[PDB]
């Protein structure tokens, strides 16, 4: 239970969860859902389920019919504060069209810590640490 | 545990070749250290080696120039604890006016899985076993 880890350490964490967030590929989108549930508080998560939720849900309605990589530019840190800034790019393809879409360039205001849970054997293999976010919001440029 | 996860095995890694193979005269002490804490005595060893004694690179080289680290790419082999990484190094000669030539290497790798500071920098007790570069 430990707010900050180590630059280095809260930057690689933090890194994965805006790739896990907001990439989209229908292969190991599961894992990336199940990632941000470890990697989130409920108040957070439950913002992020939602588009998963009922015959809409995102994975049942796009499938594989397009995707979504994710580009980290810049990683800003208030380590005493448990607080990050990232600015990221995503690039969407869809196979329907013939090349990738405009990238799209966000802003990622992020509140973080790490906690003392008592976990299984399976929730450690993606966050070994308790690593989880407490605040999130993307913005344009 | 002794399953931890593949982006996080690439992360220890890559990190640990550049605490390893870069050099800058700051946080020498720290990235030495940390190398160390990241390190079995007996491999540490031999990377103190070549940085005790009156021989030291420290106090050779000193803050006369620079040797950055970039990663290439990182490829695992999870169930023996083993990986390998490509990186390419720019050395930099602070009287020189702009950076040396690049070289390109190769790091054969072997891992596995405390008082205040032990945590901070490793909480996982990784530790490095095995050490090999080789060019390309
Ligand atoms: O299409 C996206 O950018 C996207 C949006 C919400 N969640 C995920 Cl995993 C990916």
């Amino acid at each position: 239970d430990q707010t900050s880890y180590g630059d280095e350490i809260d930057k690689f964490w933090l890194t994965q969860y805006v790739i896990h967030r907001e990439s989209y590929d229908f292969y190991s989108v599961q894992v990336d859902y199940t990632a941000v549930g470890l990697m989130s508080t409920p108040n957070v998560a439950e913002s992020y389920q939602s588009k998963f939720k009922g015959r809409n849900g995102l994975d049942k309605v796009l499938g594989d019919s397009e995707t979504t990589r994710v580009k980290i530019n810049s990683v800003i840190l208030d380590k005493p504060h448990g607080v990050a800034t990232i600015r990221f790019t995503t690039v969407r393809r869809v196979r329907s069209n013939p090349v990738d879409d405009q990238p799209q360039r966000w802003i990622a205001i992020m509140g973080y810590e790490y906690k003392s849970l008592a976990m299984n054997a399976e929730q450690r293999y993606v966050n070994p640490l308790g690593f989880r976010v407490t605040s999130y919001r993307v913005n344009p440029e």
